[PDB]
């Protein structure tokens, strides 16, 4: 039914049944408690969405809860919020926290909602351990989140100190058609998106077609911290840190773009941590690097096998084309120095990335930078293993020969990848094509309803006043008195 107060909704909803269809009439939903405890079922899911999409807004002390299964939340506009700073916290429920298996979030906008630290959505575990799969966000936009946490966090396992063998179940969600851009916070604050929490939890998430610019929230664009996730197809552009492989092994990344186009700050890029990955056909033109990560396109981690920052070795690095990166396509062993000495207090053993499958990679520069296109300062003979790759515009820096004809580069057939579990994708074939298409616009991702890009900071890389004092007072509380 039509509903046109918070009221209504909540009576409505407790009511709907499967196929049910509750409609928001135009309004703004003030410090609206939106909890869906009720479940649809497969074919027929509960919808719950604006009659007129862009003209309903959930603002103030605000709270979504999809607790049912099958459920569809649709073309809701989140802002002017004012939830309690003292209530919520990091690592805790989103603004929408999914806590059911088999439900959706679509067309929704969230912008610079309020000051209370949160991700915008998270899947949840419920208090009995329960853990939400099979969940989807799409053709949502998030911009100038102003606060701690990332956008989204897909849980699997409850926050803990952990390092107990067992790890999170498999949780299939897809994130995908998403636009991200958030301005930069301090330290380690919470960045676009988080998968899992350690190297033992399977993830097995597809994350595709999403469009971070000026994803800036703090170092990692996305920290992927579970095993077999697959990237594809994601443009970053512009974005102030890097996609990371940070926890588990096995993980995938194909076809994504990594552009950084103007000289205004670093951009990334990706850093990987641990073994037995995929990434290739991806793109990188990187106009500037980040120096305190050690300027460079993809970055490969030194350190103990299978650690808290595990060492990046045995993985597949294959068809990716370097293009004119002002820093160096791949550097072999980024932050030693801190990791010798995480290695040295914890008693681990110290290693370099090696065993790794460098096939079919164009390095091509023809733009003035300085970087020569490796650096491996623990370069050894026989280590890795490079098969037709084609280097040319600057000397390679390590003493590794890689044709330099460009004319006869051709990506490299690939068929012996298996394909991950619970995700659509033939790996051997994508990879096989070579790199395929062009970095994603607004127009390819956005709301069905929404024509005009929301937000401050994705074209001008600075919060409007307003944003900005409120952004100061939000950082201001979270450190030292
Ligand atoms: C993420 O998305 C981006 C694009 O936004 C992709 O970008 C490309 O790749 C990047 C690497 C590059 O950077 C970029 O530049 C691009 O080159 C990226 O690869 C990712 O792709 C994934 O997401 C896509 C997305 O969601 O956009 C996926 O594409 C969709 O795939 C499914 C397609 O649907 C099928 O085709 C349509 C037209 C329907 O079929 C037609 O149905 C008509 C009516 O029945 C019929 O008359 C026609 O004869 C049919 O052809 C659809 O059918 C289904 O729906 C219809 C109703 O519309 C009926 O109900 C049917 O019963 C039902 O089956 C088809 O389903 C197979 C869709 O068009 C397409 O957009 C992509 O596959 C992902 O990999
Ligand atoms: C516990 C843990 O390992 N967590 C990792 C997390 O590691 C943390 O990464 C930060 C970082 O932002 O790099 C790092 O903090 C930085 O440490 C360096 C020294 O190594 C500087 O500290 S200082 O020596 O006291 O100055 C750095 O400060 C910056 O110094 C300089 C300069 O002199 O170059 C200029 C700057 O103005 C100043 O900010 C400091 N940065 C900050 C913001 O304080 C932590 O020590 C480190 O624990 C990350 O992993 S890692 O790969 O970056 O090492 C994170 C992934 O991004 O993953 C967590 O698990």
């Amino acid at each position: 039914q039509v509903v046109a107060s918070n009221e209504t909704l909540y009576q409505v909803v407790k009511e709907v049944k499967p196929g049910g269809l509750v409609q928001i009439a135009d309004g703004t939903y003030k410090d609206v408690q939106l909890i869906v405890s009720n479940s649809g079922k497969s074919g027929l899911p509960i919808t719950i969405k604006a009659l007129n999409p862009g003209k309903v807004f959930f603002t103030g002390d605000a709270k979504v809860e999809l607790r049912g299964e099958h459920l569809i939340l649709e073309g809701i506009w989140f802002k002017d919020g004012n939830r309690a700073i003292q209530a919520w916290k990091s690592h805790g429920p989103g603004l929408v926290a999914i806590y059911g298996s088999y439900n959706r979030i679509t067309a929704c906008v969230f912008d610079c909602f309020d000051e209370a630290n949160s991700a915008y959505i998270t899947t949840s575990l419920t208090e009995d351990g329960k853990v939400p799969q099979h969940c989807r966000i799409d053709h949502c936009s998030f911009t100038d989140k102003i606060t701690f946490d990332q956008v989204i966090n897909l849980n699997n396992t409850a926050r803990a100190i952990k390092d107990g063998s067992v790890g999170g179940p498999a949780m299939y969600h897809r994130v995908d058609h998403c636009f991200f851009s958030n301005p930069q916070k301090p330290g380690n604050a919470g960045g676009g998106i988080r998968i899992g929490y350690y190297r033992n939890d399977i993830g097995r998430c597809l994350v595709d077609s999403n469009l971070f610019m000026r994803q800036d929230s703090e170092a990692e664009i996305i920290t992927s911290k579970s095993q077999e996730n697959v990237y594809y197809g994601n443009t970053y552009l512009n974005c102030q840190g890097t996609m990371n492989f940070r926890h588990g092994d096995h993980q995938v990344a194909i076809n994504n773009f990594y552009i950084g186009n103007d000289q205004r700050f670093g951009y990334g890029g990706m850093f990987v941590w641990g073994s037995r990955h995929v990434i290739a056909c991806n793109y990188f033109e990187l106009s500037e690097t980040i120096k305190s990560r050690g300027n460079a396109a993809l970055y490969l981690n030194p350190g103990a096998m299978a650690s808290e920052h595990a060492l990046a070795f045995d993985m597949l690095i294959a068809n990716n084309a370097f293009i004119n990166v002002n820093g160096y396509a791949i550097h072999f062993n980024p932050l030693d120095e801190r990791r010798k000495e995480y290695c040295a207090a914890n008693r681990l053993k110290f290693e370099t990335p090696h065993q790794l499958m460098l096939k079919g990679n164009l390095f091509f520069k023809d733009k003035p930078y300085v970087y020569p296109f490796f650096k491996d300062d623990y370069f050894i003979a026989g280590k890795n293993s490079w098969t037709g790759n084609v280097a040319l515009g600057v000397e390679k820096g390590i003493p590794v020969n890689i044709s330099a004809n460009r004319s006869a580069y051709k990506p490299v057939k690939i068929k012996d990848i298996q394909p991950i579990e619970g995700i659509a994708l033939d790996l051997n074939a994508l990879i096989s094509k070579g790199i395929t298409g062009k970095p994603l616009s607004w127009d390819e991702v956005r709301p069905y309803w929404l024509k005009e890009m929301p937000g401050t900071y994705a074209l001008t890389a600075r919060l409007s006043a307003d944003r900005a004092a409120k952004f100061k007072a939000v950082i201001k509380r979270n450190k030292e008195h």
